């Protein structure tokens, strides 16, 4: 059986590199900070390296690590995300922007010693050049929401789907409609979680003294769901 999760019990450094092409225009992205999964807690800061970032902030915040979420001692047995580790998984998830073109993410999480790392390709494709994405109309938020998870059986991980409801400058909504898949890089144990979902909020701000483009990045996470029965 799994001890991953024995890795998580203190204070973890995290780096997060991705290099993105949407419709051709190309941007890389580091970020680094600390992942504290007792609180479920996640403070990163996101530097866009090749200058300006082509598309908003907030539609990348999926994409730029789930094994720091809090899941309730009750529900230890439902937390694929840290089962792999130190091996890691791959996660890879097809984003969907309604009226508008999609990201399509692959990701592998794992740790390179000490550092959980999260390194990331995307590719964008079929948006709008004035669009909301391309041109910039999202405002600089991430709302709270809840993503239910279900076990992956025949591929030996877990799947999810879920919307994220990005807010316009006009005071409309810009749906991406997230289809996401998680399996293994190692073959040892793993655990397949019953149904439930993750609870996630976003604090998104700026760093005074950066002169680059960046994202200052407070995100919390837990997981619910499972009944609290008789224990």
């Amino acid at each position: 059986v799994s001890k991953g999760e024995e890795l998580f019990t203190g204070v973890v450094p995290i780096l997060v590199e991705l290099d993105g092409d949407v419709n051709g225009h190309k941007f890389s992205v580091r970020g680094e900070g600390e992942g504290d999964a007792t609180n479920g807690k996640l403070t990163l800061k996101f530097i866009c390296t090749t200058g300006k970032l082509p598309v908003p902030w907030p539609t990348l915040v999926t994409t730029l690590v789930l094994c720091f979420a809090r899941y309730p001692d009750h529900m230890k047995q439902h937390d694929f995300f840290k089962s792999a580790m130190p091996e890691g998984y791959v996660q890879e998830r097809t984003i969907s922007f309604k009226d508008d073109g999609y990201y399509k993410t692959r990701a592998e999480v794992k740790f390179e010693g000490d550092t959980l790392v999260n390194r990331i390709e995307l590719k964008g494709i079929d948006f709008k050049e004035d669009g909301n994405i391309l041109g910039h109309k999202l405002e600089y938020n991430q709302n709270s929401h809840n993503a239910y998870i279900t076990a992956d059986k025949q591929k030996n991980g877990i799947k999810s789907n879920f919307k994220i409801r990005h807010n316009v400058e006009d005071g409309s909504v810009q749906l991406a409609d997230h289809y996401q898949q998680n399996t293994p890089i190692g073959d040892g144990p793993v655990l397949l979680p019953d149904n439930h979902y993750l609870s996630t909020q976003n604090a998104l701000s700026k760093d005074p003294n950066e002169k680059r483009d960046h994202m200052v990045l407070l995100e919390f996470v837990t997981a619910a769901g499972i009944t609290l029965g008789m224990d």
